[PDB]
């Protein structure tokens, strides 16, 4: 049981950031000095991961930009004397990495997003990081997902507790405990309103999957907002495997709104940066 | 005596952002929901410009989809109901404005890049707008130098007092009042030691200029940190025609570091979105 590639889903529409993000996604939008999906794709590959596979929409351009290699930026750099930049910049990706890039047809949902890099992972375990969930962990909060997946031979979601009233805003498990921070999921629900939610016990944006999850979303219809629902696909795998949920240790931000990605720039301002408001 | 064309710098390296700033020029870095550019254009515009004239480098890609159509965008949304959206989108170039796009062949200078856009601007004066000054006003704060520039008939540069410790940072004017606000230029120098600046009276990125500086351009040599610098060709400029420098009203951040656009999403979040440090 390994792990080596991880999904990014970065082909929503990112309408809560408009017009920021006319000409590009909302994981390219920055967090004091780097884009939120560097920040997710920092955490994979110290997870291990070797292989980063991107699912573009509008302004694929935009990512495929900063993650490409820009030798009239690095030979002017080096020019300059300016080291310390340079290498900053080629720790942007380290040689071993790859990337690929894969086109969504439309923004059907995300669960129709992961199904579209079925081809390029095949048949193996992968990873799935939502990089507007922005997460600030001693300990790579992915590499706590694979581990318990290799562990309990199955799925791993990262979740973490939410206020009832906010249940609209994600997926919603209903589990039991096998340790302290594990739990196994024997329902999932996508956005329930608050009154119905069976928990309060919320799917963050990253995520451990088998293979299988693939052939259950090919058969996955639209539900929440009329999206085909990745929520929907962990749904009908948890018939047939074993799906999990993750308590991580660490600190998550939900920068797919404004008011958290503000709050992601205040907290990490002052830790990384030493900006303290006035 | 009118301005109606506008110049927007938006090619320099911008490395102090790195590595936002990869793939897309810090100009196009957000405040909030709202790229600085779009602060400084829709300044422009409220001030009288209609002719929008970009002078890009490597990452142009980003200023261009940023201010041209996106129909993919506008069908989307035309389906899903978003009227207010849609209209939001279509205002970030308003129906009366043109913009066009030359290039900067590598990044020399704030003077090599205005002089770039000579054969744009032709022979009449023009507005300059550096977009990592964020200045927030209750009147344009452009349309306050373009007043003076008219009364006046000559060259205005926007300027307030600073610290003398960062003289270093800005242009530093020598002058002789001619009203409360209002000062005659007599010398202007780039980043200057505070123990040599011979004043605290520092420009602001917000110019009206006359086309006689196209030639005092091509004749400048690089000053301050090896640039081309629109500082040493205003102070060629000053000695054959009549340059002034105004105290505009208003409340300015420089983006231009990551301490102080801290500070503008602190502030200009507060303020026009209720956001508030937890
Ligand atoms: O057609 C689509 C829809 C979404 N995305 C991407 O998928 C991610 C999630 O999209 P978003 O609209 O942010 O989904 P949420 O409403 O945040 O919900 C998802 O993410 C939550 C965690 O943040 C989970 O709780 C939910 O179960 C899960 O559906 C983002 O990276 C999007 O760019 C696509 O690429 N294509
Ligand atoms: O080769 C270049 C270099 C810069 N720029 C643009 O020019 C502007 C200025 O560049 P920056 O490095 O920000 O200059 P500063 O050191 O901020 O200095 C300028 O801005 C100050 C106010 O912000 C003034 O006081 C200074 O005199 C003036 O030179 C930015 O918008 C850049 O995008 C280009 O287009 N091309
Ligand atoms: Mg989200
Ligand atoms: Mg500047």
């Amino acid at each position: 049981h390994v792990v080596r590639k991880a999904v990014f889903p970065v082909a929503g529409m990112g309408t809560r950031f408009l017009p920021a993000t006319k000409a590009m996604p909302k994981e390219m939008l920055p967090v004091v000095d780097k884009p939120l999906i560097q920040y997710a794709v920092e955490e994979a590959v110290a997870a291990g991961i070797t292989d980063l596979i991107f699912v573009t929409g509008r302004n694929k351009r935009a990512i495929e930009d900063h993650f490409d290699a820009a030798p009239e930026l690095e030979t002017d750099l080096e020019a300059k004397g300016k080291h310390e930049l340079l290498a900053l910049v080629r720790d942007i990706l380290p040689a071993h990495v790859n990337c690929l890039y894969i086109r969504q047809s439309a923004p059907l949902g995300l669960g129709h997003a992961v199904l579209t890099a079925a081809p390029a992972v095949g048949n193996e375990p992968f990873a799935v990081l939502l990089a507007d969930d922005l997460i600030d962990a001693d300990t790579p909060v992915l590499k706590q997902l694979i581990d318990v997946a290799v562990a309990r031979q199955g799925s791993v979601l990262g979740v973490q507790e939410v206020p009832r009233e906010d249940t609209r805003k994600y997926g919603i498990v209903a589990s039991q405990p096998v340790d302290a921070r594990t739990e196994r999921v024997t329902h999932i629900v996508e956005k329930p309103a608050p009154e119905q939610a069976p928990t309060t016990l919320a799917v963050v944006g990253r995520y451990v999957l088998e293979a299988a999850i693939f052939d259950h979303l090919r058969a996955t219809t639209v539900g929440a907002g009329n999206e085909i629902q990745l929520t929907d696909g962990i749904a009908a795998l948890l018939r047939e495997r074993d799906v999990y949920a993750h308590r991580y240790d660490g600190k998550r931000y939900d920068c797919g709104s404004k008011a958290g990605m503000f709050q992601a720039t205040v907290a990490l301002g002052r830790k990384y940066h030493g900006l303290i408001p006035e």
